[PDB]
Parts: C-alpha cells; structure tokens; sequence
RNA sequence: GCUCGCGAUGCUGAGGGCUCUGAUAGCUACG
RNA sequence: CGUAGCAUCAGAGCCCCCCAGCAUCGCGAGC
C-alpha cells in the first residue's frame, strides 16, 4: 500500500494480472491463454489507492511481410509490451479530448498547459510498463532464462555482441545484428521474401528512453513522456537489462531541449512468473482504461479475426490525432511547421522529435552497434 | 465457400491422388490431382490442403462456370486483338510451360542450380492454338552486378533479375533467327522475320513473344498491399544490395564512369521502368533496330503478386501522356494477367547466381549475380561484348542498302548503338514522357562502359 | 580480454506431415 | 426420433525441416 521499489513492482504486477482477470471471466475466457502479459499502470501517488490499470495486452508475433498495409490498418509488431505503449496513446489522446471538452471537465484530464507551449502531463503523474518477460534483443539474447544464485552476472561483457542492435527476423528465430552489410528494407524486396526485419523490443524500448513513449505525432501537442520503471514478471537480468535500455548509448549528444536519455527503474517481483505451458498463441489482446471489453488482434496479420482495424493501428491512431488537432488552437501546437496531411509528413512536422531520433541512430552507430533498420518508406504514405 | 466442400456436395465420392511432393521447409509444393466427369484436373500448393483445394477449384471452373472474382485479381486485356484464347488459359499455359522447361534444364528440379527466388521465361505462340505455343528462353535471378565488377570493355552483364536476363537471351534468339534467314536463301521460310516494305526486316504476322515473370517485377508494379486490394508512379533504381528498389529523385546527376566509383554508386533501373521502356522503344534494343522493326511484349503474366490495378500503372499507364513518337514505335499495353495456382512467398535470402538459357542452347549457363560472369570468370554469352559480336557478324551478312539505318565500317560499340537514330529518338521521347508526367529522370549509365571494340 | 578460423553440446519465429477431441455449417445412408 | 459414414474453425498429442544468432567448452592463429 506504500511505494519502495520491490512493493512497487509487486504491486503493478498484481494490478496487470488481476485487471487481466476481470477482462478474461477470471482468467476462464479463451482469450486468457497468453505466453506473455504486459501492461501499463499510472501513479498519482504513493498509495495503491491512487494506482489505475492504463492497458493490458498480450502476444508474442509480429505481422508477416505479405500483410504489410499501405494505409495504416495493421499492427506490424504485437509483442505485449509494445501493444502496451500503443494502448497508452489510445488513453493519452482520450485525456486530450476530455482536457479541452469544457473548463469544468479540464481539472480530471493528467494534461495541463505548458511553459513552453503545448500541453504536458501534470506532475506525480507517472506511467510503468509491466512485462511478463524480459524483452526480446539485448536484454534477453543472452540468458533467455530464469537467473541463478550461482554466477548471476555476466562473464563477457565485452564481446562484441553486447549491446548490438538487433532485429526479430521474420521466419526465423533469434534477433540478428544489424550486420554492416546491408540496413534499407524496400516494400518490393520485402513482398518478394526478404525477410521483414523489426527492431527487438529492448531496441524499442531504448529508443522511448531516447524520443519518449508518445510517438512523434502526439510530440506536436506533448512534451515527451518517460517510463518512470520497467517490471519484468520474470528473467530478470540487472545487468543486461540495464545495458540494453540506456547504458549502451551514454554516449548520445546533442539532443533537442526537453529530450534525454531517460534511466527508469528497473526490477523483478517477487514470486517470479511461471512459464505457461501449451503453445504461445497466435492472438495479442488489448485494453486501454475506459474500453469496455478486449480487443483481440491476430498478430501474423495484424488484424482482428474479422480483419478489422484494430483501435491501435497508424490509422487509428492518426484519426485520433486528426480529432485532437481539430480541437487544438495554432497558437498551442508545439509545432508551428505545416506539412500535408499525410501520414509520414505530418510525422515530419514534429521536427525535434526527428532531431532525436538523429541523435539516437548516430549514438549506436559511433558506438559501434549498427544502424537502425527501418520499414519500406511507403509504409507511412497515406492519408485519412 | 471452399471448392472442396462444394465439389463434394456435388460428386460426393471424391478420390484425391497424391502426385508426391518437391522441395523442403518454405520451398515445399505439393501437388493434388482428381478427376471429376472423366477429366482429369491438377492443383499446386505449398500445403496439400491448398493443392486440393486448387485441384478442385479447376474442376470446379472447368467443368461448371467459374467461381470467386475478387476484382484485381481479374485482369486488364489488351490494347486490340484479342486473339490467344481466354486470359486465363493463355496465362496458366505459358506459366506452366516456363516451370516445365526449368525443370527439363535441371535435371527435374533436382539440380542445385533449381534453387531459384524468382524464375522468368519468354514464350512464343505463332497461332491461336497453345500447342505449338514454344519457350524461347528461361532464367532466373534477383541480383545485380557489383560497381566494383562493372567493365570498361563489354565483358560483365549490369543486371541479372531474371526477366532482364529473359529478355537479353531473347536478343541471342533474335540474332540467330535473323543469321537463320541470311545464311541460306531456303531458311527464310524457317525464320521469324521477313523483309521489310519499309525497308530491313520486320517480324512476321502473328509471331507473339509473351513475358512470364513468377513475381510482380520489382519497382513500381509492387508497390502496394496484396491483403487490401482495393499508388503513384515513380521511376526507380535498384539498390546495391539484396533485392528491390527505391525511386529515383530527378535532380541527382548522370553517372559518369570512374566518378561514380569514387562517389554516388552506378544505379541500374528497376524491371518495372524497364519493362514500361520496352512498352515503348520495344525489346529488341538499338542495334538490333538497324537491322528490325520494333517488337513488343504481348503478355505480361505474373505467377504472384499479380493486382490488374498497379500492373496496370507500372507497365503503360503511367505513361500514358507520352506523344510525337517515331514511325513504328508505339505505347504498348499488353495482356496483364496472373495465374490460378500462384506461388507462395518463401522468405529467405535470395541465390546468388542467376541462369541463363536459350532455345538452342544445350544447357543453362550459370552467371555470377555479383561479378557479371559465369562460374570461370568468363564472360556470358549475353553481355554486351558477345551481342556485338553477333550484331558484328550480322553486319558482315547485310548488304548496304537493306539496313533500316546507314552505317559502314562499325568500329565502337556506343557508335553503332548512337547510329540508330529513330530508335534514340523513340527513348528521347520515353525519357520525355516521364519526366513531364513528374515521375524522374531515367538513369543513364556512364557511357565510357560501351566505348570498346571488337580488336 | 578481444577478434578470426575450425569443432562440440545446448538455447531461442517460420514451413510441412500424421493422429485424437469439441463445436459450427453442411451432405449422404439406414430404422 | 436416432445412429453411422463422407469443409471450416478451436484445442491436444507425435514427428520432420528450417532459421542466424546466442551460450558453454575445446583446438589453431592474430591483436
Ligand atoms: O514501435 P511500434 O509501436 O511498432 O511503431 C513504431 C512507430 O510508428 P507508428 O507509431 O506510426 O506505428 C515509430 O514512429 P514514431 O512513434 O517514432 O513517430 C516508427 O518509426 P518512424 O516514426 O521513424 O517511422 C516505427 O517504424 P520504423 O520501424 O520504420 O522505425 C514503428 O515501429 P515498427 O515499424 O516496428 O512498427
Ligand atoms: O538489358 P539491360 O541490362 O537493361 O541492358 C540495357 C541495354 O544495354 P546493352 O544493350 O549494351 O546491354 C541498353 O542498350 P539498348 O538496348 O538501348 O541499345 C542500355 O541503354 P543505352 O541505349 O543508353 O545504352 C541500358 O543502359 P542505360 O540504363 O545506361 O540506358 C542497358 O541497361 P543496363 O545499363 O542497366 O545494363
Ligand atoms: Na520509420
Ligand atoms: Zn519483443
Ligand atoms: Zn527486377
């Protein structure tokens, strides 16, 4: 009911499973069968009481290269935890909306006006990631298993491997470096059999402790928002968790005024998670506070079982965007840049967002850990 | 609703045959047979489930009518005359015939050199029947030569995608059809060419050359979502590495030789720009046109990732505003049409070399995607060098006033090719039409490569 | 300490095949 | 009213084949 770290990571750990549960029928519903579980969970203080379930998710797949959407209707990676941030946009555009509804419906919105324009969360407001697991690439490549008391740290931690970005290889299994052969994906090569590369989670998950959790798009109306901790359900391995989310690109400079290389805390629970059995489900589930049910998405596809939309695809998300602008004055936007009202451009606009992410790439590339690889450049070229 | 399920309402005592299966892991194809009123009927999958459910689907179609039309999976026809049968028939033929002839070349499928990403092939068909349909050439490949490999002298091919080779081992075809009519007065009733009231030689009626690529040809024809069926047209340029292209921004510099070894890298066209310049200045080439008439692909088959709507648009109608071309030349808008039993994607890297055959070759010839020549380090039969030597040894044959374009004593390579002068004015006028429709400036490759000799 | 080459034992998303079980939509045959 | 037999999903069991990294250990070499 207090808040030191190992309570505190309990503590979000209970509050994802048992959210889980309630969604799932207690844990009876089909859609309760997971290999992985991550979540988010918002503080307003050091009290439990003040502790809310932003999102729940689940899933362990990324899409396969042939359902690649040109406008924006699939999820291209529905590992748990990156579904998790994606459903935490889906809240922090509700909260934009509930902010600017009227001046009495201002005061339960987490935003307020900021100093330097544009909006920001207020403060003790703070978001923690829960992962059931450790995420894929560097902080779990080397001991995919539950550590030992005896010899628990690392015995070669200067190899070059360690910190390496690393790609999940569709087809295959591992995460593969970014090999100083090749770093540009094309749609025709991909559609073709290239195999579609997509940066590990724990390449992810530095680069929002680099740009922020809200994305480029949400970074015209928000100054970046930081993970205050990462929990891991289990595999927990301190030093090369912490390698892979910041301490590999100390080394960064340079970058834009409110953005920086962001050290959440990182823990395990308590009574570490038992590995499920049966095979790991095709389906990634999905809830944001304020839904009424889960959504359930088949991860190879990226769309739900029907092949609707899921609520958190690019195109969702840039209609949620479209709303929001619509209701936001040209003097509050953070960014004054106009550019058209296409999905990769209006990203553009958020010029020192993409100034970070400049700085991002070239930290792993002077510190010898590969360039970023990126999708095909078409994947961002549509419209509403 | 599934074909399995409908043709056992139908003719419930189904036997399915299992005609045994090729390949291993993501290259695995099954095939499924069964005979329903007596005909007998096939289908290819990667799965058996999917080669039954194909095998019924042609029982379905042929012995009742049709089934489901998804819409861009149904296929734009030609400009005029419709004359080889139904799209599809026509289309699964031509497919099935290249398949049948790579096969023939290795061994059955067994050769190493049958491990292919992307296999193309021309056909020809002389009448209406597909019978005496006939495969002139087959090859394969994804890769492209390496800047570090390029020659001064004629002696590397640039670009071995498959169809580019297909194309390239049609112009072999060409040359010995055309030393087929002058070595001997009788062997003009054998050729494909006749002579020209315009003056050279021209193909003879109903002579049809048909493109089969396995694949949407790379560039701007793939540029679009194979699950929502339902996107600008860009020139492109292949990248140095692995397969695919990126489009070409029109304010970059033409290549010049050594300087795009010491900066900016030698780019080569991707296959949809280059399949639409055959649409325009035809397949055979510059200096084959001294000699003949502008030929034209009539098909356009794509084993997968065939959509009728951006086929449509990478390989005529994005340049539908090109005008004032030469006589003879024309926008060519062939059949565009994918096939019932399409292929699986298999992901994975692609081979590293690419084979080459022709009719009349008597095995395949294995060239390096990388270095531009064949497993000794020998130059191709196909590379500029070998094709003027034909083109050469044609010249010798011609007498003076029977060429479409005066030239005598052909010394340089870029001379002869710069002598056919409607033919650089049909480009001049391609490149034109591109640039106006705001789509970039075609990738000249330094012209300092072609400027040898045969001693 | 690392790197490179060779070797060995394991670890970690695809494809394929066969068998069982429940539904759902069918289709026959018989009393 | 039942039983038997002849596409989908959904789950379970037994195999085969990848994948390109990674761990641990040996051998040779270089820094
Ligand atoms: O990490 P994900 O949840 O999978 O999504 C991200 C996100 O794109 P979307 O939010 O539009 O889906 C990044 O965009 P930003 O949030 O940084 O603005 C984008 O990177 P870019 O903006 O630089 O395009 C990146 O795509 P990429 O892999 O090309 O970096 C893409 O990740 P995935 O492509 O793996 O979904
Ligand atoms: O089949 P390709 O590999 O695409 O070869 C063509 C062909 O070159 P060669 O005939 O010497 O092999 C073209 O010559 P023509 O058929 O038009 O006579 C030439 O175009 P030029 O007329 O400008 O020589 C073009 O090269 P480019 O892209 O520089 O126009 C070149 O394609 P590659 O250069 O990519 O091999
Ligand atoms: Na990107
Ligand atoms: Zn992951
Ligand atoms: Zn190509």
């Amino acid at each position: 009911q207090l808040h030191l770290p190992q309570v505190l990571a309990d503590a979000v750990s209970r509050l994802v499973l048992g959210k889980f549960g309630d969604l799932t029928d207690n844990f009876s519903s089909p859609h309760a069968r997971r290999k992985v579980l991550a979540g988010v969970v918002m503080t307003t203080g050091t009290d439990v009481k003040d502790a809310k379930v932003i999102s729940v998710s689940t899933g362990t797949k990324c899409i396969n290269g042939e359902y690649m959407s040109d406008r924006g209707l699939a999820l291209n990676d529905c590992h748990a935890e990156i579904i998790s941030r994606r459903s935490l946009l889906r809240f922090l555009y509700t909260q934009l909306e509930l902010y600017l509804n009227n001046k009495d419906d201002q005061k339960r919105s987490i935003f307020q006006k900021s100093e330097r324009g544009g909006f920001r969360l207020k403060e003790n407001v703070q978001f923690h990631l829960y992962i059931s697991t450790s995420p894929c690439g560097d902080a779990r490549i080397f001991s995919p298993h539950e550590p030992i008391l005896e010899e628990p740290a690392d015995r070669h931690p200067n190899r070059k491997a360690r910190g390496q970005l690393r790609t999940k290889i569709e087809s295959g299994q591992g995460t593969i470096p970014v090999r100083s052969n090749a770093s540009i994906q094309t749609w025709d090569g991909v559609l073709q059999g290239e195999r579609l590369l997509t940066m590990s989670c724990s390449d992810k998950i530095a680069r929002w402790n680099v740009v922020g959790i809200q994305g480029s798009l949400l970074s015209i109306f928000v100054e970046p928002i930081y993970f205050s901790s990462i929990i891991l359900g289990s595999l927990y391995h301190g030093d090369h968790l912490s390698r892979a989310m910041y301490q590999r690109i100390s080394n960064i400079e340079d970058l834009p005024p409110l953005y920086t290389l962001n050290k959440p805390l990182l823990s395990g629970i308590s009574n570490a998670e038992a590995r499920q059995p049966g095979k790991a489900p095709n389906f990634s589930v999905n809830w944001t506070v304020g839904d009424s049910a889960i959504e359930v998405i088949n991860a190879t596809t990226g769309k739900d079982e029907l092949g609707r939309a899921s609520r958190l695809c690019k195109h969702a998300l840039y209609c949620r965007w479209m709303r929001v602008h619509g209701k936001v004055p040209s003097h509050l936007l953070r960014s004054k840049i106009t550019k058209p009202n296409v999905y990769h451009e209006s990203k553009l606009a958020a010029k020192e967002y993409q100034a970070a992410k400049a700085r991002l790439f070239t930290a792993f590339i002077k510190a010898g850990l590969g360039a970023w690889v990126e999708k095909p450049t078409e994947q961002d070229q549509f419209s509403l």
